[PDB]
C-alpha cells in the first residue's frame, strides 16, 4: 500500500548504491533530482511512491526517508552532487573513525557500540514518523569495515526491539578472488547475524558481481561507484511489483510468505536480464520477451557466486519471477502460464510446481531503447557453495594470525573465539538441512 | 529489398570507390548527396534502393549502411567532399600505427589486431539495427597495404564468427606490368586468406580496368580516380535487378549459390558493356540488341584479364547475365535461352547446360539515354593466369632480395615464409578440382 519503508544505509557501500538507487526511482516517478514536486506530472496515480518511500517537507520538497551512517567521504561527496535533495543533514549520522573500505569488522562493532544513543535517535525519530509501518531494508556491504561491522551490530538491537516487523537485506558478500584474507572474519561474524537477525539475505558475491561490472558496462577503471551503479539497476527493478497499484504483490504479508520459504533458508539468489537499465554503454538491449526470461533460468547471468549448472544442484526451492513490460501484455502473460507448467527445476517430495509470477509495467521514462526486462529472485540449494567456501578460508586466517590486533580491540574477540565455534556449529547444521531439500527425504509423510 | 547487405570499406581504393558508388545511387533516385528523403515514389514501392544499401536513424535523410577503415588521406577526402552526409561520425575510422601500412600487408595485417575490439563494436550495431542481414559486400584493392593486410584480416574474422553468413568480395588485384613493385608480395598473402576464409571473389584486374578507364572514357590524367568511377559503375550494375522491384524473389544468397558451385570455384569474371550502363562518366553509345548480347559472351571487352576468345577449354562453369533495358520482356527472354543454346560459353556433359538471365529496367530518374546494356558474371576456370602472373613476379623480386624491406618490421612476414609456398600448392590443388567438374569423376559413384 502507501505504507512506509525505512531504508539503512551504512558505510560506504550502501551510501553509493542508495544514492543512485533515489535518482533511478526519481526519473520513473517523474520528479526532479532533488525531489522536487512537478504539478501536472503523475507520481500518485502512477505510483504508491512518494508516501513509502518518501516524505513530503512543508516546503513541498520530497526528501527518501532513509537513515545515512557512515563515514565522513562519500557523505561529502552526494551533496557536491545535484542528487544531494535525496539527503538531508539530519539523517546524516557521521563516524571518523570506524572508516576503511577493506575488511574490519571488530572496529566497526565496537564504534557502533560507543554511539548506540546517537543512532538510536535516529532511528526512533524515523520510526516516530511512520504511519503504517511494514518494516526496513538495510543497504551495505558485508566487504566494508563500516558497512559490516556496524551494520550487523544494527541488526541485533532492531531484532530485540523488532520481532514481527520485516528486516530485509541486500548483502555483498566478500569477493574471493580478493587481495585480503580478512574476508573471512567479516563473513563468519556478519553470517550469523545475517541468518538470525533478518528475515532474507539477497547475496551479491563480489567475485561475479564484479565481472558483471567488468563485461557489460565497460567501465575503463574500476571503483566503488562502478560496481555500485551495476547493484543499483537490480535493486530498482526488485521493487517494481510493490510499487505499483493493481498488483496484491504490495502487501508486506503476502511479499513475505512467497518469498521466505523457511525461517531457517531464507537466502536468496539474483539474476537479472538486461542488467542495464538506465546507464547504458552498449549497443543495444532491445529483445524479445522470450530472451530475455529464459536466460532468467541460467546461472551464468548472476551477481552471485551459485557457479555453473553442471557438478552443481539443480534444486529450486521457490522460483519468483518479477516482469517488466512496454511490447504486447498478453504475449508475455501466456508465456508465464507455460513457464510453471513446465517445471525448469527438479522436483521431488519437499516441494513441488514452486514456481511465482508478479507482473509490473516497466516505464520508458528511463533511458532505454524500449526493452523488456525481467528479473529472477530465487531460492536455490546452490547457495550453500558461498558459505562453503568460507569454512575453508576461515581456517587458513586462523592458522596463519593474520591481522588478529584490530579484531581484539573488537568485544566478540576480548570474549573469547567460542562465538565463532558455536555458530560454526550451529551454520554446518543449516548446510545439511538445505542439501537434504534436494532429495526426496525432507518430506517424507 | 528487404534483404540487407552492408559494406565494408578498406583502403584507398575501397573508400574512394565506395564514396562515388554512393554519389551514384543517391542520383539515380532523384535524391541529395547528403541522403536527404525527397523520394518520388514512397507511397507505392518503386524505390527499394533506400533499403538494402541505406538505413534511417530517423533524422530525415537515409544514410548508407557503410564502414569506412583505413588511413587518414581518404576519409579526410570523403569529408571534404559533400558525400559526408552518408557517413556518420562513427562510420568514419582513423586508426593507423607505425604510421601507416606503407604498401606492406604485414604492417597493415598487424593494424587490424590492435583495434580489433573497435572494429567488433561498429560490426555488432550495424548488426543488429538490421532488420535482417543476408551478408557482405568488400570494397577493397589487394594492391596496398592497408587494403589487402586489413581486408585480409576483415574476412578471416567474420568467416570465423559467422560460418553462415555469405562474404562476397570485389577484389582489385593489381597491375600484371606492376605500378608499385611490392604488390605482387601483397597479393599473395592476401590471396591465401582470400580463397579459404572467402565464399565469393569476383576479381577485377586493374591493369585491365584502367586501359579501359583510360581509352573509352577520356579525361587527361587517368589516375585511381578515374579507374574508380568504372569500379562504382560495377557494384551498382551487379545488384541492379534486386534492389528495383522487377524482381524480389531472388535474394543475394541463392544468386551466389548459382554462380558459385564451391568455396575452391568461386572466382567471377566480370563483362560490362557500354562500361558505365548508369551514366556517371561520359559519351552515350546506341548498338543493336542482338550486338549487345553478342559482346557480352566477348572475352576482349572485359574489366578483368582472362585469355582471349569465347570457348575455353577450361569450361565456363556457369554464367549469369544481369540484363538491363527498358524494352519489353519478351527480347530479353527470347535471347537468355537462345545464348545458351548456341554455346557462346562452352558447356559440358556430367555438369549441364547452366546459364540463367536477370532481367531490369533502369530507374526512371536516372538520366534518360539510356540503351541496351548489362554486365555479366560468369565462373570460368581460365581465372587462374592472373594469380599465376604475380605468384612468378613475387619469386623473382624475392629472390634479389630488393623490396624485402618494408614486411619484414612485421611479425608475419618475419616469421612464417610458410605463406607464399602454401598458396602455390593449394592454387595447383584449386586447378585439379575444376578440371574434374567438367567430367562425371566429380565425386565418386
Amino acid at each position: 500500500m502507501g505504507g512506509e519503508i525505512i531504508t539503512l544505509q551504512a558505510g560506504q557501500c550502501g551510501n553509493h548504491v542508495g544514492k543512485f538507487l533515489w535518482s533511478q526511482l526519481a526519473k520513473e516517478h517523474a520528479i526532479g533530482t532533488d525531489g522536487l514536486s512537478q504539478l501536472p506530472d503523475s507520481s500518485t496515480e502512477r505510483d504508491d511512491d512518494t508516501k513509502p518511500f518518501f516524505r513530503e517537507n512543508s516546503r513541498n520538497k520530497f526528501t527518501p526517508r532513509a537513515i545515512m551512517m557512515d563515514s565522513e567521504p562519500s557523505v561529502i561527496a552526494d551533496v557536491e552532487n545535484t542528487f544531494r535533495g535525496f539527503f538531508d543533514p539530519r539523517n546524516t549520522w557521521v563516524a571518523s573513525d570506524g572508516a576503511s573500505a577493506g575488511n574490519s569488522w571488530a572496529n566497526g562493532y565496537d564504534i557502533g557500540t560507543r554511539n548506540q544513543d546517537d543512532i538510536l535517535n535516529k532511528i526512533d525519530k524515523e520510526i516516530d514518523s511512520t504511519d503504517n509501518f511494514e518494516g526496513f531494508q538495510l543497504l551495505h556491504s558485508v566487504a566494508g569495515g563500516t558497512g559490516s561491522g556496524l551494520g550487523s551490530n544494527l541488526l541485533e538491537a532492531l531484532c530485540d526491539r523488532y520481532p514481527k516487523k520485516i528486516l530485509t537485506t541486500y548483502s555483498v558478500f566478500p569477493a574471493r578472488s580478493s587481495e585480503v584474507v580478512v574476508q573471512s572474519y567479516n563473513t563468519i561474524l556478519a553470517l550469523r547475524r545475517l541468518i538470525e537477525d533478518s528475515d532474507a539475505t539477497v547475496v551479491f558475491d563480489n567475485a561475479s558481481l564484479l565481472n558483471i561490472s567488468g563485461k557489460v558496462f565497460r567501465n575503463p577503471n574500476i571503483d566503488l561507484q562502478h560496481t555500485n551503479q551495476l547493484i543499483s539497476t537490480i535493486i530498482s527493478s526488485v521493487t517494481n511489483s510493490i510499487r505499483f497499484p493493481s498488483y496484491m504483490y504490495s502487501s508486506m504479508s503476502s511479499i513475505y510468505s512467497t518469498l521466505i520459504p523457511s525461517p531457517e533458508l531464507h537466502f536468496l539468489s539474483p539474476s537479472f536480464t538486461p542488467f542495464t537499465s538506465d546507464y547504458i554503454h552498449d549497443d543495444i538491449a532491445h529483445k524479445g520477451h522470450s530472451s530475455y526470461d529464459v536466460m532468467l533460468d541460467l546461472l551464468d547471468p548472476s551477481n552471485s557466486l551459485v557457479s555453473t549448472a553442471m557438478n552443481n544442484p539443480t534444486y529450486f526451492n521457490v522460483y519468483n519471477t518479477i516482469i517488466g513490460n512496454v511490447e504486447p501484455r498478453q504475449i508475455s502473460r501466456a508465456m508465464t502460464k507455460l513457464q510453471q507448467r513446465i517445471k525448469f527445476p527438479s522436483w521431488s517430495s519437499s516441494a513441488m510446481h514452486v514456481n511465482i509470477g508478479r507482473r509490473s509495467p516497466y516505464l520508458p521514462l528511463q533511458p532505454n531503447e524500449n526493452e523488456v526486462s525481467g528479473m529472477m529472485l530465487s531460492n536455490m540449494s546452490t547457495v550453500v557453495n558461498v558459505f562453503e567456501n568460507a569454512c575453508n578460508t576461515f581456517d587458513k586466517v586462523f592458522a596463519k594470525g593474520a591481522f588478529l590486533n584490530n579484531y581484539n580491540v573488537g568485544d566478540l574477540f576480548q570474549s573469547m573465539q567460542n562465538v565463532q565455534d558455536e555458530f560454526a556449529e550451529s551454520r554446518e547444521v543449516v548446510q545439511s538441512l538445505m542439501e537434504d531439500y534436494v532429495a526426496a527425504e525432507q518430506d517424507s509423510y
